[PDB]
């Protein structure tokens, strides 16, 4: 009977945002990055994924938010699933049922929560009994950012140099996370975005300013960790802000050059400058798109939102706390 | 009789575009730059200025393209005229009649040609008998880029260290200019631009990435000068292209960050990349606004234009050869 045979599991993983950036791969196939990255795991945003391995199935199936997935997005997950199958030592195809509590039409990325959730769900389903390290490795090979979403709070993706040594590790921050939040200003762009995978490889392999990135990253890593250790908010925010801008500076050197940023991105940056000037510490970062994310202390969260509303619509403004705990299995 | 008494002169100065950039003043009031710059003087674009000093005149008057100028622009030129009066040793007010053959509503800057033509017209009018050096100085203190337009072909603004030592000098290029042209792609952005004077001061004083500019500028000058002496187009083209992109990289680090570039700027850059791939060497540069300028060999000018027209409107595309001779007095 099916209920004797099927192997199944369900997990919930939250998104994380990179404060110290992953930008450029050393190894493209294996998703080994050129540098370590530091992230913060967000409470509001997650993916919940169920996976059901069944011997009778001939293809993987994938549903996202109740809609059957077809095309290259299904092709992509089936490739990932061959890796999970290879690792578990099992040949059964699977039905994947996933729900995103991530506003990705708002251009919020779900890659991070999607493969952490799927890895966690497979680990459950197939009784792989993976450590967090091994679980982070499995998420990493589908999406680099997802390695980090095994953990709550502050996480560091250790680059390593092979499939075995590249994974995320929890950063000790002594509940520093509990005082902080992030504000997202969602921004609509006319032009279709440069896709992140293509975009970072073009820059990493091609940019006349990529050395600038590599020259400063280890400093930024040590500085970020040290401010985290010391619960120094201004010191952390300053590194992360210049870090993200340098990430973006590098795209300007690529052959040919490109930008993730639009004028409205810059308008949010001006408002966060005015906010600091006004006595409210907060710091911006941008990923592979025009949206601006703002690290703030919870004590000033509303003060920052009020200033943003003088310039931006209420529907453009989302916030989240930092969730202190890691990946959850749904029982 | 008025004709016994009045002192008048008329000149034509052409615009110049910087290939190795002026970006950052060491001294604001005196317009001393943080670094040398190398420009090419353009044949198609220019200003013609007549000045008439008259002893009955109680105020300076300024007509541009036959329209009377009032407000801040008149104020600005009367300040400049005060300097010219002081240097000449005369106290007579003047009537300035200027015609721009530069399309400035297209965002092409006339600062370069306007203060050179004015300085040259005053030097005639008042019989200052200024060397090319001292004339370049006089232009410099109204607009920095204008120092360079005393010369045709290739010119270098030597930063010096005072009002006396900061001026432009002609570069020996052995008729390299004659083989070259520039294409302008005019771009209409829908935000108002950051004014250049304010923009370069904010960045010079504030940018997290401005050290990067200064760390690379001397090599870039030496390299550009070397490729000019050697008539090496691709070698010149490569430095001038990276040089301009680094200029823009700097504004990204300012407090708060800004950009001169818009999406359409980037599209022009993608097209010059494709032109190079297709066998047509050309190289792009950008100033304090979104227009893209393309340095090309004349043999390939039409070819780049044809490729630009697959993407851009005919009215967006202006070209110019490099004029080899310097500032002209009229009569």
């Amino acid at each position: 009977h099916m209920l004797e045979m099927i192997k199944s599991g369900k997990a919930r993983a939250h998104t994380n945002i990179a404060l110290i950036k992953y930008w450029g791969k050393k190894d493209e196939a294996l998703i080994i990055p050129m540098n370590n990255s530091i992230s913060v795991t967000l409470e509001k945003f997650y993916t919940e994924t169920k996976v059901t391995f069944n011997d009778q199935l001939t293809q993987d199936q994938f549903w996202l938010n109740g809609e059957k997935v077809s095309g290259k997005e299904l092709e992509k997950i089936s490739k990932y699933m061959d890796i999970v199958r290879n690792r578990a030592g099992i040949d059964w195809y699977a039905e994947i049922e996933s729900d995103n509590f991530v506003p990705t039409a708002a251009g919020l990325a779900s890659s991070a929560s999607a493969y952490a959730a799927l890895a966690a769900a497979c680990n459950q389903a197939l009784d792989m009994q993976l450590s967090d390290k091994d679980l982070s490795r499995l998420a990493r090979i589908g999406s680099g950012s997802a390695s980090r979403s095994i953990y709550g709070g502050f996480a560091e993706w250790e680059k390593g140099y092979s499939d075995e040594t590249s994974y995320a590790v929890p950063l000790e921050s002594n509940h520093f996370e509990d005082d902080l939040a992030m504000i997202f200003v969602v921004i609509n762009q006319h032009s279709k975005k440069v896709p992140s995978r293509y975009g970072m490889s073009l820059t990493r392999n091609t940019s006349r300013f990529y050395q600038y990135w590599l020259d400063h990253i280890d400093e930024d890593l040590a500085e970020a960790k040290a401010a985290i250790q010391d619960k120094d908010f201004k010191r952390l925010g300053e590194v992360i802000e210049e870090n993200g801008l340098r990430m973006h500076a590098t795209n300007l050197g690529s052959t040919p050059p490109f930008t993730y940023l639009v004028q409205e991105s810059y308008d949010v940056m001006a408002l966060v400058h005015e906010c600091r000037e006004a006595g409210y510490p907060c710091y911006f970062t941008m990923d592979a798109g025009p949206n601006v994310k703002i690290l703030v202390e919870k004590k000033n969260k509303q003060q920052i939102i009020d200033k943003l509303l003088t310039q931006f619509d209420n529907n453009q403004i989302i916030d989240s706390d930092i969730i202190a705990t890691g990946i959850e299995i749904i029982e």
